[PDB]
C-alpha cells in the first residue's frame, strides 16, 4: 500500500544530521513501527516529483545489508523517506556507550559492509557515498545493515550545498576534486573501522603516550591533514597483524593502489572472521541494554 | 512580558540553514510580527539553561545596525530566538532578485557592518564570528543590520559540530587554527562585498572572459584555494578606485596588516559614501517588490 503523511504517529525522535530529521513512527493503517526521514528542501514542484521517482528504486534494493524500504513521498516542504526501525542504532551510537568496538566483532561489521557495497555495485549500478558510523545500523536480532546511499542523482545534487564541519570520511581524492568514484567508499570504510576500534575520531593520530593512556581542530588543517599526511594506522601489538593489514590496504592515499571490494573478500581478516561463531546479538544487547 | 512557545502563530517560513529553521510569526498577545529561529540541539537541561542565560545580553544589544532582540526561551529539544522581523530579507536574498548590487549601495551596507561590529566591540566585548550576506539584513523603512553574532559562549560550542560544505566566509587564520579575532570578521565582510558586488561568490576569481561576460569546487580545493592563493580582487575598471582599495585593505591574508575597525571607519571609501545621498529605502523596492 501507499504511505502518506497523515497515516503516521510520531512515537520519538531518532536522530537529527544535516537537514534531516529522523522519527521512529507508526503507520496507522498498517500497524507497523518504521524510522521516517525528512529531508527539508527549498526545491521546484518538478524536480521534487523527480526526487521522488529516483527514490523508487529503493523498491527494488533488497539484501539483508541494506536497511528496508517502505516508501517515499513528499508533503510539508519535507521529503519523507520511509524506513526499516533498527532497534540497536547506528554504530557510532553503539561506540558511545560501549567506549571501544572490540575487533572480534569489527569483523563481522566488515563483512557486512563489503557485502552491502557489492550489493549495491553489482545489482544497481551505484556506490555509497556516506560510509560512516552513524550510517552502519544494527538490530537485536544480529543484523547490520547500510543505511543512506545515493540513489537519486538529483538529490545528491540539492543536498551538495552542505556537510559536517568536524568529522571528515571523505576520501582524499573526493577532498580534493571530482576524480573519484568506488574505491571511495573503501577509504571511508576503512576510517571508520579505525575509529570504531579505538574509541575516537582517528585524525589527528593518538600521542605517543596517549595510545597506552587509551590501552578540537579547525576545517582547513584537518582536510589537510586527510590528503597531505600519512594515513591512520591500527597500533601496533593490541591488534592481529591482518586488521592492522586490512585497513592499511582500505587507508592507502592512491586510490587506484587502494584495494578494492573483490580483493577485501577475499582478505585474511574477512577469511578469519567469516569463520568466527560471534554472537553479536548478545554483544549488542550486553552493551546497550535490550 | 515573557515570550513562550504557546504565545505564537506560525505565519510562514523566512527560510532555513544549518539545523535552524526562521519563521514569520505572530506573538498573539502583543499583535506583533517576529522572526523566530529555532535551534535544535541535543544538549542536557544544565547547559540548555545556560545557554539560555548567555542569551539575555541580547536585550542590551540596542543600535540601528544590530537586528531588535525580543526573547530567547527553550521549547520542544528547540532554543528559540525572537528578533524583529525584516521585510526586506537578507542580502544574499536581496543579491539573488538583484543580480549585482551597486556600488554606491554596498558604500551603505559597508558603513552598517563597520558600525554594527563596531557597536558590538565597543559595548559588549564580542566579535560578529558569522559576517556574510545571509546574517545582514535589511527593511523597507531602509536600515540595515546585523543578525547571528556569537553572544553566547556555550552556544558556539554545541554549534561546533558544522559549517557550510560549498562556499566559506572564513578567514584564513580562522580556518588554519584557534589564531583568530575581530580581524577575522574584516576578512568576511570583504568577501561579501566582493560577492555582492560581482554577482557570484568570488572564489575562484571570474576567467580572463568571464569578467566582459558578466560587464563546481571541491571542500579541500576551495579552503586550499583561500589559504594559499592571493586574496580575490574587484575587477579594474568598473569600480572607483577607493571601493577596489576598501576591499584590497579588507582581504589581506595577514590579520595584524588587514585594516581594521578603526581605519575602515576613516576609509576613503566609506567618507565618500558617508556623504552620497542615496535612496536605500527606494532602490531595495524598485529591486525587489515592496
Ligand atoms: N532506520 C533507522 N533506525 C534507527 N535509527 C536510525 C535510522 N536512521 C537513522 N537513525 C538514527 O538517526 C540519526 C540521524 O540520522 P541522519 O539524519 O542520517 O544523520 P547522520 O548524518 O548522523 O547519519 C542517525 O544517526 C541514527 O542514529
Ligand atoms: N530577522 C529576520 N527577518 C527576516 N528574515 C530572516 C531573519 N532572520 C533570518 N531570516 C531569513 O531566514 C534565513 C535562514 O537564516 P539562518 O538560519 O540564520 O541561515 P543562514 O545561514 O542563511 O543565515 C536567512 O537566510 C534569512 O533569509
Ligand atoms: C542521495 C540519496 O539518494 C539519498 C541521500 C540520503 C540521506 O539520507 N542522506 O543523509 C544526510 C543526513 O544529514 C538518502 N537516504 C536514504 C537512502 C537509503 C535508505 I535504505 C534510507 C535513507 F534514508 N538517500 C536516498
Ligand atoms: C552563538 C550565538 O550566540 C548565536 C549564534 C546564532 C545563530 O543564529 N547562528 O545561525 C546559524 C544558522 O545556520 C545566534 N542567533 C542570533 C544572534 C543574534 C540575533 I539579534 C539573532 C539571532 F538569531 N546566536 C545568538
Ligand atoms: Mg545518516
Ligand atoms: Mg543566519
Amino acid at each position: 500500500m501507499e504511505l502518506k503523511d497523515d497515516d503516521f504517529e510520531k512515537i520519538s525522535e531518532l536522530g537529527a544530521g544535516n537537514g534531516g530529521v529522523v522519527f521512529k513512527v507508526s503507520h496507522k493503517p498498517s500497524g507497523l513501527v518504521m524510522a521516517r526521514k525528512l529531508i527539508h528542501l527549498e526545491i521546484k514542484p518538478a524536480i521534487r516529483n523527480q526526487i521522488i521517482r529516483e527514490l523508487q528504486v529503493l523498491h527494488e534494493c533488497n539484501s539483508p545489508y541494506i536497511v528496508g524500504f517502505y516508501g517515499a513521498f513528499y508533503s510539508d516542504g519535507e521529503i519523507s523517506i520511509c524506513m526499516e526501525h533498527m532497534d540497536g542504532g547506528s554504530l557510532d551510537q553503539v561506540l558511545k556507550k560501549a567506549g571501544r568496538i572490540p575487533e572480534q566483532i569489527l569483523g563481522k561489521v566488515s563483512i557486512a559492509v563489503i557485502k552491502g557495497l557489492t550489493y549495491l555495485r553489482e545489482k544497481h549500478k551505484i556506490m555509497h557515498r556516506d560510509v560512516k558510523p552513524s550510517n552502519i545500523l544494527v538490530n537485536s536480532r544480529g543484523e547490520i545493515k547500510l543505511c543512506d546511499f545515493g540513489v537519486s542523482g538529483q538529490l545528491i545534487d540539492s543536498m551538495a550545498n552542505s556537510f559536517v564541519g568536524t568529522r571528515s570520511y571523505m576520501s582524499p581524492e573526493r577532498l580534493q576534486g571530482t576524480h573519484y568514484s568506488v574505491q571511495s567508499d573503501i577509504w571511508s570504510m576503512g576510517l571508520s573501522l579505525v575509529e570504531m576500534a579505538v574509541g575516537r575520531y582517528p585524525i589527528p593520530p593518538p600521542d605517543a603516550k596517549e595510545l597506552e593512556l587509551m590501552f578540537p581542530m579547525a576545517i582547513f588543517e584537518l582536510l589537510d591533514y586527510i590528503v597531505n599526511e600519512p594515513p591512520p594506522k591500527l597500533p601496533s601489538g593490541v591488534f592481529s597483524l591482518e586488521f592492522q593489514d586490512f585497513v592499511n590496504k582500505c587507508l592507502i592515499k592512491n586510490p587506484a593502489e587502494r584495494a578494492d571490494l573483490k580483493q577485501l573478500m577475499v582478505h585474511a581478516f574477512i577469511k578469519r572472521s567469516d569463520a568466527e561463531e560471534v554472537d553479536f546479538a548478545g554483544w549488542l544487547c550486553s552493551t546497550i541494554g535490550l
